[PDB]
């Protein structure tokens, strides 16, 4: 009932957004398409279904293709709901979940019979969806118009209370996964074993994960978009990095933890120092600050670690100025989190979609937007021992400053990332991840 | 080693097929495209990669997009092998697996630079692949020509010794899965628990499965393409149906077993009788027989069961002649098995692609082809208590013949399917599934 009560105000906010952008762009409405199942080439099997984010923005229906929302922000939202009646599939009930009473629902038995249920004159309706050829055949001429997409993507950064509650519930599920993964690692499990313990504890299958989990042991922790799951355990367990989430009502969690098998020695100490810096970066989110400023602070803190552990034999300020931090921390500090894992509107200065420029030394940073209340962020500093980047560094005139001996002793551990999901309020920060006592 | 030796004859067979069809159609060669990763709408994540079957027909490279084979059957096969060298992904070794020596290999570092490595004049090359617009942009004009696709699909039914060994290896893995699933069911597991015990015993994740596993308890056994995995166990365990396989080198297993929780009572006796029929149907595969004749025999055997268990109050022969068996056994007896789960060429009378007509009373049967040696089949009789089909039957003048009381006592158990994978040799049958002592 809590989530159901909050949903009423979620619909009213989405109605108000729809009314504003449709009037501004001279449209009679939006037709939002959940998507279709993609058939495999020369085959009868399908790819796993992935819902249009613009569709699930309205309601937690994420496993149903051939659904359509028709909205103008004044009349009651219309939902065309795909309900086939075949003997070979489990026929679910007509929708009676909390969200049903907010839509005029019409049942669609066959995907290609949708034309009769869509507005007769489509001149002033925008199709929002992936299937441009289907839309054209149905008589749409306006498809994913940039001013509408930019407005909706801008405003997706401001979560309704419904959305924030969904994100709390996703974090709660992911944390149960993270505990089971950790325990499997300390029991000598393989990457494959750890992944499947995570899925067992979340009660979510691989394709319900909002992204492909990263489950890395030892040197694989240095590969920051590592995707495989080694079925056989390494002879020696040194380190473990898991980046994994969960789904709730289409909303993602995105949590990363790094562990040391021995729970002592230098790599264990490196995790603890990065954890102190990651907590402080999470507490520096503040309304009225550009996110790019926290990315700069992160480079400063990584330099402090490199200096303090005698990995680079220079004061922190010199490590930053000579660019060396980028070899050890080569990605962004984090991003917006919501319906999508790397959420929309993180690069925008305004509703029309103008980009907020990244900070001077970091031209590739894509999360640059002014922090405000009701926004949700990842904070995910990292420090890695990456062969190709350490190779490039060994060919610069900074090479004498690098403690190559000590870098060699860290390579078997791979690296470190620590990631939390944080809601910014007007006068406080809610660390959803650390409020759940994962550690 | 054994597989490596057999692969030489596999390449020679594929070279000879390529030479025959390219010369017959006046082509200089085939260009066979492994495929591409599909990006999710408005997102940076990808769908799981699914290799072009025509690509993996040549070599066990199933996880690598942007690869191309150029073959004419008269020179050494050419492989363009996609090898990105990015710091964020695992850089694999240049190919040195058993298959590498059989191709002239050129490494491709960036997908869009392939045009340099393909034949300059493409007029007489056929593109085999899904990406028609990419092929057109590269200068191809012949794409998936029907005579080439029908010829290769026709000959896919004749497995080389390499292919048969790959299929044995897949069955061996799947059988380990099946034993863990069975044991989890008898311990009171949920559908979700059973699925994840299957994945843990096969060491294969959900997306490496050659199809979506069916893991069904109780009434869900009646839903023959049931897809969900209930995370909570039912209050009472009655029955369990698992249809699941495994991958080896791109070759599928496809095994189904049905279990009774009590291991006694009428449903248990129904499994034993269906088991007798399934073994007999598996032993009736014979070179020179039309597969449709086994489908007819299956209907006769199911009718014997429906009569003998007093489910239909008619002699067996009358149940077959009035089409009543179709309400309880509504699908095909089985299909070819290979690189694809429902393998190619099952419907064909000859290499031009003419259809072998189904038996008169079974117009929807799609596995109709003359059985010959070196072909691989599924045999999968079933008997189900399906609400919507029993609903339809209750509205015909066959209603009076159905023991509705007895049907009611079976509904909680859902239904039965027993499936083996069988190689047909000149002089014998090799039941891969039962040679592995699954039961
Ligand atoms: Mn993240
Ligand atoms: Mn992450
Ligand atoms: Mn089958
Ligand atoms: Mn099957």
């Amino acid at each position: 009932d809590k989530l159901a009560v909050l949903y009423a105000e979620h619909i009213a906010t989405l109605q108000q957004r729809t009314r504003t952008i449709t009037e501004r762009e001279g449209l009679e409405g939006l037709v939002i398409h959940s998507g279709q199942a993609k058939r495999q080439f020369l085959d009868w099997m399908y790819y796993p279904f992935k819902v249009n984010p613009q569709f699930k923005a309205w309601l937690p229906v994420i496993d149903n293709p051939h659904c359509w929302i028709v909205v103008d922000g004044a009349s009651k939202p219309k939902l065309i709901f795909y309900r086939p009646v075949d003997f070979w599939h489990k026929v679910p009930d007509e929708p009676r979940d909390f969200w049903a009473e907010y839509f005029d629902i019409e049942l669609l038995v066959q995907p290609d019979q949708v034309e009769k249920l869509l507005p007769y004159d489509k001149a002033n309706y925008a199709y929002i969806g992936e299937y441009l050829e289907v839309a054209q055949a149905l008589g749409f001429s306006i498809m994913n118009p940039e001013p509408v997409m930019n407005y909706l993507h801008f405003h997706r950064a401001y979560k309704t209370q419904y959305e924030l509650e969904c994100l709390r519930q996703a974090n709660r599920i992911a944390v149960e996964g993270h505990k089971a993964a950790r325990d499997t690692f300390f029991n000598g499990g393989s990457e494959f074993d750890i992944q499947h313990a995570y899925l067992m504890a979340t009660r979510q299958s691989e394709n319900e994960m909002p992204y492909g989990n990263i489950v890395a042991l030892n040197e694989n922790c240095a590969i920051y978009l590592y995707t495989h799951f080694e079925p056989t355990a390494p002879h020696t367990h040194h380190s473990f990095l898991i980046d994994a989430g969960a789904n709730f009502n289409g909303y993602a969690a995105d949590i990363t933890r790094t562990y040391d098998f021995k729970k002592s020695g230098e790599f264990s100490d490196l995790i603890q120092v990065m954890t102190e810096h990651q907590i402080a970066l999470g507490k520096a989110l503040k309304p009225g600050l550009l996110y790019g400023e926290l990315h700069l602070e992160c480079h400063q803190r990584v330099a402090q670690v490199l200096s303090d552990f005698n990995i680079v034999k220079l004061p922190a300020a010199d490590i930053v100025e000579r660019g060396i931090t980028s070899t050890f921390f080569p990605h962004g500090l984090g991003h917006h989190l919501g319906l999508q894992v790397i959420d929309m509107g993180g690069f925008m200065a305004d509703e029309s979609g103008t980009h907020q420029a990244p900070p001077e030394g970091h031209p590739f940073l894509r999360c640059t937007r002014l922090i405000e209340k009701n926004q949700v962020f990842t904070i995910e500093p990292g420090l890695y021992f990456i062969d190709s980047l350490l190779g490039d560094l060994a060919q610069t005139d900074n090479k004498q400053f690098i403690n190559w001996e000590k870098v060699e002793e860290f390579k078997p551990f791979g690296g470190i990332r620590i990631e939390d999901n944080i809601i910014v309020h007007e006068d406080s920060l809610e660390n959803m991840t650390r409020d759940l006592h994962l550690d």
